[PDB]
């Protein structure tokens, strides 16, 4: 079936739990390898290590920019960038698993997971996955967010993988 994959997260060097993703890899196969490897890091790179660069509260929680760290850089398994897959899946509430872009055709690494209903992304981020566990995390880091998206706490992914 689909894969299953985990983010383990820090913040201020303390544990907050894991979040486990199921990335949809029936709907969009290619969008759900690129996070799969990037969670192994089997190709020599991927997210362990990164952060939780921008989080906003009543918004999203941002990261996967493991090569600047500051939301400007990434990259995925394929090369620099890769198109917009589909828009099949919608962004429907919280928990939700969507690529991060700088408009159309520019997916790289960068990943957001919803926590309010992000409709008006629909057809602009390519939804990947969701939240199969670990939503009190993503609380937690929603609660170190900001207005302008700085956060209040350093927020790592400390550890990450393929379950299934
Ligand atoms: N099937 C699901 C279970 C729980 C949360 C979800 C969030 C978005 C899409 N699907 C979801
Ligand atoms: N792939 C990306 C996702 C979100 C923001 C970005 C900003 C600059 C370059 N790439 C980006």
């Amino acid at each position: 079936g689909n894969p299953l994959v985990y983010l383990d997260v820090d913040a201020n060097g303390k544990p907050l739990g894991r979040v486990v993703l199921e990335l949809k890899a029936d709907v969009v196969p290619k969008t759900a390898e690129n996070f799969r490897a990037l969670c192994t890091g089997e190709k020599g790179f991927g997210y362990k290590g990164s952060t939780f660069h921008r989080v906003i509260p009543s918004f999203m929680c941002q990261a996967g920019d493991f090569t600047n760290h500051n939301g400007t850089g990434g990259k995925s398994i394929y090369g620099s960038r890769f198109p917009d897959e589909n828009f099949t899946l919608k962004h429907v509430g919280p928990g939700v698993l969507s690529m991060a872009n700088a408009g159309p055709n520019t997916n790289g690494s960068q990943f957001f997971i919803c926590t309010i209903k992000t409709d008006w992304l629909d057809g602009k981020h390519v939804v990947f996955g969701h939240v199969i566990e670990g939503m009190d995390v993503v609380k937690k880091i929603e609660s170190f967010g900001s207005k302008s998206g700085r956060t209040s706490k350093k927020i790592v992914i400390t550890d990450c993988g393929q379950l299934s």
